């Protein structure tokens, strides 16, 4: 399954990439993060593979998602898993980091800004929220633009056809939002510093911190 996200994904080693280069230069070796919305486990793997001695723990509301991120990391590992929505109460930590890749765009907007104030409040002072994000345009007019840039990617990896069907199919149940007014809502839920590290088009990669 791992081949089909970066057919989808435009950029997909840039803006994982930067989420996994941000935390690194953010917070200690032995950091103790959240994967919320982890869904097979990509952006936490990637992360381990950065920081060997990382706490992690793995949240998503599919046990069949959690299980094939389970199978990621070696036996002995200690990554955890928690089965849970982005609705339910957060895990107590506290964190040095909280990161999310292609999640909280599902959200109602109303339940974005909420989830930021909470993953605020499990964040230590100086802690960092990253999110890989599906992005809307600022306009109509880009969003046409930002869709073709998206389908030119998908038919240049040579995606099936059926897959690319099922990806438009479930993109009818996608909130996204423009990246600059979801920076603004981290500044609103009192993260001091917010930034846009990586984008390509309709896929950005951004950050907050608490301090
Ligand atoms: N609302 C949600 N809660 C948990 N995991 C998710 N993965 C996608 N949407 C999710
Ligand atoms: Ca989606």
């Amino acid at each position: 399954y791992d081949a089909l996200k970066r057919q989808l994904i435009p950029s997909f080693d840039l803006l994982y990439g930067s989420a996994v280069s941000v935390v690194a230069m953010s917070v200690p070796a032995t950091a103790r993060i959240l994967d919320l919305g982890a869904g097979t486990g990509l952006l936490g793997a990637a992360l381990r593979e950065r920081l060997p001695d990382a706490e992690l723990l793995l949240q998503d509301r599919s046990q069949a998602m959690l299980e094939q991120a389970r199978q990621r990391f070696a036996d002995d590992d200690q990554v955890a898993i928690r089965v849970a929505d982005h609705l339910d109460e957060l895990p107590a930590g506290p964190f040095d980091a909280v990161v999310s890749a292609l999640s909280i765009h599902h959200l109602e907007h109303q339940d974005k800004q909420d989830l930021f104030t909470r993953i605020r409040k499990i964040l230590r002072p100086g802690g960092i929220f990253v999110n890989v994000e599906q992005v809307l345009a600022p306009t109509s007019e880009l969003e046409k633009m930002y869709d073709r840039q998206h389908e030119a990617h998908v038919l240049a990896s040579d995606t099936p056809a059926e897959e690319w069907a099922a990806g438009r199919e479930r993109m009818k149940h996608d909130i996204p939002i423009d990246v600059e007014t979801q920076i603004q809502w981290l500044r609103d839920a009192g993260f001091t510093t917010a930034d846009c590290l990586a984008k390509d088009w309709r896929f950005a990669t951004y950050a907050g911190w608490n301090g």
